[PDB]
């Protein structure tokens, strides 16, 4: 038995806040929503808090809590396991013929409400490209990412594509390390995956630069994921 298993249990609302500087140009998110464990969706709404933001939303979308994902009972929970005390997650985000960038972001519960506070720097980044332009779609294609046990962490690799404007696609390459926030005991970490698809969408009524994330998170055992039926 996991504690963390019942404070996700009913739909937690959300907070991110994210600082960024990429190719010098500074900015800040700031972003609410709501998370539901029970069927691996949540949905929020960030703005860019600075003006408009010097990158493609898409690039940082997954960045704006796979806690909130969706895991059967045949999967150890690790992520989960690290609450109350919350989880810390480091990411290499590398684009393909374009820069990189480095996220560190903390996820802890404050008084019922999941907090996803987090930083950005990179450097690299093609300034006459359809990243530092934002030239790309705000579309994000599905994905399956990979979890395994790495160290005393839970080590998190997979790709992303962003849709282009002109039937190309924008290469996302990330590595990831989720470790706890606390020493007091976690689940199991073991090999599996999480089914992931993105909807990004804007407010009609919303002026500042923002967009509007709709995550649908599912964890697979490696067994399972196996004997798979599309
Ligand atoms: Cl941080
Ligand atoms: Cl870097
Ligand atoms: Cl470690």
């Amino acid at each position: 038995m996991n504690i963390g298993s019942v404070v996700f249990q009913k739909p937690i609302p959300f907070v991110v806040q994210f600082e960024g500087d990429i190719n010098g140009k500074k900015f800040s998110v700031a972003g609410k929503g709501i998370g539901d464990a029970n069927s691996g969706k949540f949905e929020g709404k960030h703005i860019c808090t600075t003006g408009d933001l010097p990158i493609s939303w898409g690039a940082i979308a997954c960045l704006l809590m796979p806690c909130f994902a969706k895991y059967p009972n045949d999967v150890p929970d690790y992520i989960k396991s690290t609450f109350p005390e919350g989880f810390q997650r480091e990411s290499l985000v590398e684009f393909g013929n374009d820069g990189r960038y480095i996220a560190k972001q903390k996820v802890t519960l404050e008084n019922g409400i999941i907090y996803n506070r987090g930083t950005i720097t990179g450097d690299g980044f093609n300034e006459n490209g359809k990243i530092m332009r934002r030239e790309l779609q705000d579309k994000v294609a599905p994905m399956l990412t990979y979890y395994y046990p790495e160290d005393d962490g839970l080590k998190c690799i997979f790709n992303q594509l962003i849709n282009g404007n002109n039937e190309d696609f924008q290469e996302v390459k990330m590595s990831q390390k989720i470790t706890p926030l606390s020493d007091g005991p976690t689940a199991p970490r073991k090999l599996h995956y999480q089914h992931i698809t993105l909807d990004l969408r804007k407010d009609s009524s919303e002026a500042a630069d923002h967009i509007v994330i709709t995550e649908n998170a599912k964890a697979v055992s490696a067994e399972k994921y196996a004997k798979a039926c599309f």
